[PDB]
């Protein structure tokens, strides 16, 4: 029982986590095997972010400009390329440590763990979602830049995301580990806003799956609703169209705890309308909205 | 910017988890050096008894895909310390502390001895911490990483009728008036960490919510009167003394944010949200608050 934000273990990654030093600019690298990935506007000062042009400054970079630290141990930089928005450094080690790993580009709605590292040094660790506007509510402070999204299924890390930069509203943009960006986001210190951000609402139905199996029936009501009059009520309250693909992947909990997804989606119309009145669910006043299904799956069950 | 319930980086204790088996009973230990630590339940009650008739054979020890061979096994409270041949290379640095209600921790939840998530949860006043744990869960432990050392606090026992946790620190010590038997136990009437909740508002006062904040003051006993009143624990000098960094850094004396507390537990948040939250959150200390928004690293 109980229900909790829960991230991944962070010790495949923290393995990973090496620091890049190119002139004054100091941020994250992720080494693996004998490549170093890191945020290419590490070649970049303040002034350049305005409007860089990253081909004509890296051309001027050499191998031993870039300083890489794995623990107290200096890297050799061997070889450098660029890939969309990040910067590969080719080393001389390959890291001892490297997990079974994949790069994997995420869509919005799905979660992962951010290991928080400032100087090549994992801080911190937390659960967090790509929002529908493309943003993650992260918590990142200056020279977070380079710190890993990730997922652990069974021994393969899947790296999904890598930070690069703070919106105005406190929101932050990165790429997958390809170097695009999720989102409309450049790596230039342009003006730049997030998008208006809507509910992941499959996440929210998945979430009132849990409760439901961890025993919590007071929002549930006698009532269904077609997906089309879902999605009509839902647009009014800032949430995310539910496709077909969403009451599909909702399957599996709609089986085991007996409700309907239609029936599950009355229950969340209601929700919307009614407030919660006091009452929480699984220990929130607010809809979570940062669990996908396969989280529930994952936590209440396996 | 950006707040969010953050647990230690879980490296240094993903390296020390193993299974436990005795009998048909499953579970996890934390190896650390040549001993294993895990639940005394793992035999099942007098554990004298049940233990006099177990052998180190009978403990079954696996770390990875490898069996490790106990040649000796103690008691030590409700803990079980299997004295393995190999010694753990991957062993850090560490201690064992006992924590105090409101103080928080990263909990390692594991399964079969393979660690399968991390999350933050803090001790509750009650001596339970609302975990996340499923059936095999036994073992898991909580901790908090200090430099390069890490803490270990907490090791997963059983989980209450209400779904809470209980559990003992890594000496066999319960928290709370626990006993590992199935009997009837329920968690105390719960309290919110005051100190907490005030560290907190501290953090949306740093990433910009000031909504909540009003022009008045209070005194320490007219705030433990309203404060007791709303089921939160007292508010000590200490818990003054210790929010003093964060009254420094934002400019609100810790008696001026304690009368932003007492006008939203008479007046609630009236649709509004601090920090994303709906709720006032107890699970952020002060020093969390602090590390947060610092980015201090291990
Ligand atoms: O400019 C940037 C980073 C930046 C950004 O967003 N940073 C931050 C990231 N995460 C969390 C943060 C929290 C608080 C403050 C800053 C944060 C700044 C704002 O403008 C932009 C715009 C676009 C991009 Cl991709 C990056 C940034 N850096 C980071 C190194 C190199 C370069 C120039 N440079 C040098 C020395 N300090 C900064
Ligand atoms: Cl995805």
């Amino acid at each position: 029982s109980g229900f909790r934000k829960m991230a991944f273990p962070s010790g495949k990654v923290e393995g990973c986590m090496v620091q890049v030093t190119c002139g004054t600019t100091t941020l994250n690298g992720l080494w693996l095997d004998d490549v170093v990935y890191c945020p290419r506007h590490v070649i970049c000062t303040s002034e350049d972010m305005l409007n860089p042009n990253y081909e004509d400054l890296l051309i001027r970079k050499s191998n031993h400009n870039f300083l890489v630290q794995a623990g107290n141990v200096q890297l050799r930089v061997i070889g450098h390329s660029m890939q969309n928005c990040v910067l590969k450094l080719k080393v001389d080690t390959a890291n001892p440590k490297t997990p079974k790993y994949k790069f994997v580009r995420i869509q919005p709605g799905q979660t992962f763990s951010v290991l928080a590292c400032y100087n090549g040094s994992p801080s911190g660790v937390y659960q967090c979602a790509m929002r529908p506007n493309f943003t993650i509510k992260g918590s990142f402070l200056n020279g977070s830049c380079g710190s890993v999204g990730f997922n652990i299924d069974y021994d393969c890390v899947s790296f999904c995301y890598m930070h690069h930069m703070e919106l105005p509203t406190g929101v932050h943009a990165g790429t997958d580990l390809e170097g695009n960006f999720y989102g409309p986001f450049v790596d230039r210190q342009t003006a730049q806003a997030a998008g208006t951000d809507t509910t992941i609402t499959v996440n929210v139905l998945a979430w009132l799956y849990a409760a439901v199996i961890n025993g919590d029936r007071w929002f549930l009501n006698r009532f269904t609703t077609t997906l089309n009059d879902f999605n009509l009520v839902a647009m009014k309250y800032n949430y995310e169209p539910l496709t077909q693909d969403h009451v599909d992947i909702l399957g599996p909990l709609s089986a085991q705890t007996g409700i309907a997804v239609l029936d599950m989606c009355a229950s969340l119309k209601e929700l919307l309308q009614n407030g919660m009145n006091g009452r929480t669910i699984l220990g929130s006043a607010l809809l979570e909205d940062e669990f996908t299904p396969f989280d529930v799956v994952r936590q209440c069950s396996g």
